[PDB]
């Protein structure tokens, strides 16, 4: 449930503090709320973490090296640039899925973090995903798979806003699961990007 | 440049305004920093405006007022679903091309700004483009220019998403025009949806 931890006792406070920062925002959620909300004091929270800024470094850190991760295999995997593509893509609302508080975390307060020494990482991973978009996006315009004028850096927004943003409607408790919205969201983006 | 008022003394403050507000955040703002932006002592910004939400009412208003204007031009305008759908999705980058600012404080306050009885019409508004945006998507698959079995309400949120939040990072000293990002965003959304 809260990617990069284990089930100890600190993933336990770790995912209870990344629903409130989700829910409440993370400059609204100090250290006692969490720790009332876990029913501890705040001296016994702080046994777990040195403070909020290094909770919410673990929370991101465990994210992103989950997802980076699973991009990793994917890309590994599969066979062609289509292939490729279609699995990081799903990637996105199996994040959503089963990191959701994580993911509105980021999406909230990691443009701001970034400036800070502690989350220098953001901006790496940042660059790193953008970098996997245009590769994969260059190699199935070269060999064929995707039209041909495709504006690489575009079309890599595209995916990225259109995947990700779903995080602020995409409710778990709805009929829908993040896969099928995923998978139609997909069949879409195929339909504009692939060749014939 | 913004939206519903006219080049008065009044419009030149609610630009400075709607600028100030998106860039530094709403509630960040105050009227005496408009003020001072302005050159002007507070006590005559308040021969203008009563509070600061009813700035941001001013502006919100106009923006509506302006973009369903918009979007009953196109709908009377154009001859079949497919056509209507490209001039109501090009309309959002129209916006924010012109209006940004009011764009990005909708983004960022709206949903927040709704529960208060002097925003209703959000909420109104809200509702009348989803049916807008479902009825020519439900229009296009009955003609068969649209995929029979695409699921509308997943399409809209999928258009709606796409589309706007490329607020968040279009830039508009940057090469592309935003008519041009969204003609590119439209050529993708039609491969994906049109049939044939
Ligand atoms: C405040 C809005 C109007 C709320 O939209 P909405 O009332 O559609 O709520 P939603 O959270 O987007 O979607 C909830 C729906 O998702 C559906 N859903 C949930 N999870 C599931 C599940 N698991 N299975 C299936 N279904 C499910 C859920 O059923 C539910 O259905 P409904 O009651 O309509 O039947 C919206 O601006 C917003 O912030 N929406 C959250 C999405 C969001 O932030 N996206 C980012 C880009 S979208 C955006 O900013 C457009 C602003 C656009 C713009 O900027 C200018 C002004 C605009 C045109 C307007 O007047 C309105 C829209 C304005
Ligand atoms: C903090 C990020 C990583 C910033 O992204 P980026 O460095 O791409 O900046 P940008 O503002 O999105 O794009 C700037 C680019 O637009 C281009 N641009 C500007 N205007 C023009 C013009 N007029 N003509 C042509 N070009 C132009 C401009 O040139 C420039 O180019 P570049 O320096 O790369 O060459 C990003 O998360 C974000 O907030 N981006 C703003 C867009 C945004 O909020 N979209 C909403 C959904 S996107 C989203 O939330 C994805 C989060 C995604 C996720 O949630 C989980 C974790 C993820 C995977 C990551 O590690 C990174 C991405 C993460
Ligand atoms: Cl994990
Ligand atoms: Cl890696
Ligand atoms: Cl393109
Ligand atoms: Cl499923
Ligand atoms: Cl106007
Ligand atoms: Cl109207
Ligand atoms: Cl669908
Ligand atoms: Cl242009």
């Amino acid at each position: 449930r809260v990617a990069g931890q284990v089930n100890s006792r600190r993933g336990e406070l770790l995912e209870l503090a990344a629903a409130m920062f989700a829910e409440r925002g993370l400059r609204a959620t100090t250290v006692r709320d969490i720790a009332d909300g876990a029913g501890i004091l705040s001296g016994s929270l702080y046994h777990h973490f040195a403070s909020k800024e290094e909770m919410v470094d673990e929370l991101l850190r465990g994210f992103l090296d989950w997802l980076f991760a699973r991009y990793r295999d994917i890309v590994d995997s599969t066979a062609n640039p289509l292939e490729r593509l279609q699995g990081l893509f799903m990637a996105s609302f199996e994040a959503i899925e089963h990191h959701h508080a994580q993911v509105v975390i980021y999406q909230d307060e990691a443009q701001r973090l970034a400036s800070q020494p502690r989350f220098s990482y953001i901006e790496d991973r940042n660059k790193q995903q953008r970098k996997m978009w245009v590769d994969v996006l260059n190699q199935g315009i070269e060999e064929g798979y995707f039209r041909p004028d495709l504006d690489v850096d575009l079309v890599y927004r595209f995916i990225r806003d259109t995947t990700w943003v779903s995080v602020r409607w995409y409710r778990p408790g709805g009929p829908l699961t993040a896969q099928q919205v995923g998978q139609q969201y997909l069949a879409i983006v195929l339909g504009g990007i692939t060749k014939e």
